[PDB]
């Protein structure tokens, strides 16, 4: 029992890539993604609505409940969407913080998509794309080249 069109506007090419892109590729990557995670939700699409590198990024959340912990990023979600939050930094420790940023964030843009969520409608969104490097562009290519490629 639902009435609401399935709204897609895949804006993402890389959404569905199925195989590994380039450098340049992961640069605006991230920022489908993160959009994407939230089209799921604005636009009700479907979190399967993707293709193989996607997939991965999806699992950053995970590395991320492994990391900040599902307790803290629950606290830290829901946190964003009151305007009003707290966190702290890494740098040069692990690869799976690095990614860990991404899915951490990728949780935020997501919840806020129902309603779009923020409350404050200035400074919505920032740092997206700046939350990891083109360093990390060459660790993903990687890590997903794996199985992907």
């Amino acid at each position: 029992m639902a009435t609401k069109l399935d709204y897609e506007d895949a804006v993402f090419y890389f959404v569905d890539d199925d195989k590994i892109c380039s450098r340049d590729s992961i640069i605006d990557l991230i920022d489908e993604y993160i959009t994407w995670r939230n089209h799921v939700i604005v636009f009700n699409k479907d979190i399967t609505s993707c293709g193989r590198l996607y997939k991965e990024l999806m699992k950053f959340d995970d590395v991320a409940i492994r990391y900040y912990g599902i307790d803290k990023i629950n606290e830290i979600v829901e946190a964003m969407s009151e305007g009003d939050h707290y966190i702290n930094f890494t740098k040069v420790h692990d690869q799976e913080s690095l990614f860990a940023t991404i899915g951490i964030c990728a949780k935020i843009t997501e919840h806020w998509g129902y309603k779009k969520i923020s409350e404050s409608r200035f400074q919505s969104l920032g740092n997206i794309t700046d939350l990891m490097t083109d360093d990390n562009i060459n660790i993903l290519i990687l890590f997903l080249e794996k199985k992907l490629n």
